[PDB]
């Protein structure tokens, strides 16, 4: 009756925190869930009452294993610096069939020597992993392997290319060279892959294929309906919230009896790293006539705060949310469903990969408005800050969908397949 059940992800706590979700779901059922990741998130998984493994102790002395989050900002500073110069178009013709993540692709032999090592150990029953990939040891390891998808799952569908911020609205011309550009550097990421498999000798698979069940998390309202289908065996969670910490979270004494709408600014696990990106934004909202919670990043001791602004390195966003009337994102997918659970309207300031996605998607279903940096200016930001608190269509539309979150039974469905798949090893 009760199942060994083991997760794992990539560094990033966007990865993580969407796995946390549905390894809850599992313990409320009677399974034991392990979890296989990095020390800095040992506290939070024993938390949740999962078994740790970490990845660090399975490491291969020809390949060993770092956590890149204390240094992602490198990376996420470079999509800063041209995001900021050029717009979406001019950014993909500079590629050059350079893809968002095919660079992470060679990187990855020694998490899989890793997961090979540790499902051999462990004997589980089913495996989950949360990746921006299929890797070889979810095809070579004894038991069934169900991808977990966090990202926008555009990339599931026959569509606008993924990775590209492409609109509903777009006219054929400018959507046809975008979509030109991202087929030649879809290429770039297969031929990656191709290295990484033939290094494990294991058959080349699709890198967002599901052998028997791919569970991918977003909300209904806004999957991708007027496309069709999304690819075999992958099946729709319409969110994955991690257990709150605190139920109930204390404003500070700075904003509180203060003039002005609450506004919770987070630019997510990782973008949060650029100093530069959170100091354009927080400059100008100095003299926007409302309040500020700030997720400051892990430099977010040197950043300046105003007296209409309190903030720390980490918040409790879950627990937050709920308090807010606004929320300015970069377009994270845990962000977004968090936001549209607590009923929050967006605004979207996309920094790279599926946040494009994402972003558009708030603008073309009404949830938010989308501002590039390659036009942003102080006057833009507190223009969209005005428009969204007083748009009655998009406040709407949010609260609708608020509505769909909290009442979906997609959970039921998916909890019963991921039974189904580990007793029976097969769908
Ligand atoms: O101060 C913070 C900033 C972020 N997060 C969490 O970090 C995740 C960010 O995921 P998302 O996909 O939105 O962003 P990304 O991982 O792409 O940066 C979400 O679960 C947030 O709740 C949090 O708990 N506190
Ligand atoms: O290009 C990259 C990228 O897009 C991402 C990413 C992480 C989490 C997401 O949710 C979406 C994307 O991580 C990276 C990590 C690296 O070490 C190097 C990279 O080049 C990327």
């Amino acid at each position: 009756k009760s199942l060994k059940i083991l997760f794992t992800a990539l560094f990033g706590p966007g990865h993580l925190n969407a796995c946390l979700g549905i390894g809850s779901l599992l313990r409320k059922r009677g399974h034991q869930i392990y979890f296989a990741h990095f020390p800095r998130h040992r506290a939070t998984i024993e938390k949740h009452g999962f078994l740790f493994i970490s990845l660090l102790d399975y490491a291969e002395p020809e390949f060993p294993i770092v956590d890149m989050l204390p240094d992602i900002g490198i990376i996420a500073k470079f999509a800063f610096e041209r995001m900021h110069k050029l717009t979406p178009l001019e950014l993909f013709r500079h590629a050059s069939g350079k893809h968002t993540f095919a660079g992470m692709v060679n990187g990855s032999k020694g998490e899989n020597y890793a997961m090979m090592k540790i499902v051999k150990e462990y004997k589980p029953d089913v495996c989950l992993a949360d990746y921006l990939f299929n890797m070889p040891w979810m095809f070579t390891v004894d038991c069934p392997v169900i991808p977990v998808k966090s990202v926008n799952p555009i990339e599931l569908y026959n569509g606008p290319p993924a990775l590209t911020g492409c609109s509903i609205h777009d006219p054929p011309s400018v959507r046809e060279e975008i979509e030109q550009l991202a087929r030649k550097s879809e290429l770039e990421l297969e031929s990656e892959l191709e290295k990484l498999f033939a290094h494990f000798n294991v058959p080349l698979v699709s890198y967002n294929y599901a052998q028997q069940l791919g569970i991918y998390i977003y909300p209904g309202p806004l999957d991708y309906k007027e496309l069709g289908s999304p690819k075999e065996n992958w099946v729709r969670l319409d969110s994955s919230i991690r257990s709150t910490e605190i139920s109930n979270f204390e404003l500070p004494e700075k904003l509180k009896d203060k003039p002005g709408k609450l506004i919770y600014v987070s630019m997510g696990s990782l973008a949060s790293a650029v100093t530069e990106l959170l100091t354009m934004i927080l400059t100008p909202l100095a003299n926007s006539p409302h309040r500020f919670i700030v997720s400051t990043g892990p430099n977010g001791d040197s950043i300046k705060l105003y007296d209409n602004m309190w903030g720390d390195k980490f918040i409790n966003q879950v627990a937050l949310l709920p308090k807010v009337d606004l929320f300015i994102t970069h377009g994270g997918s845990n962000s977004l469903i968090e936001g549209l659970t607590a009923g929050k309207p967006l605004i979207a300031i996309p920094q790279f990969g599926d946040q494009l996605d994402n972003a558009q998607r708030i603008a073309d279903l009404g949830l938010g408005v989308r501002l590039n940096l390659h036009e942003f200016s102080g006057e833009k930001l507190l223009k969209a800050i005005e428009d969204v608190l007083n748009d009655e269509k998009i406040n709407a539309n949010v609260a609708r969908v608020s509505e769909e979150l909290k009442k979906s039974d997609s959970k039921d469905k998916v909890i019963s397949l991921i039974e189904k798949l580990a007793r029976d090893k097969k769908l």
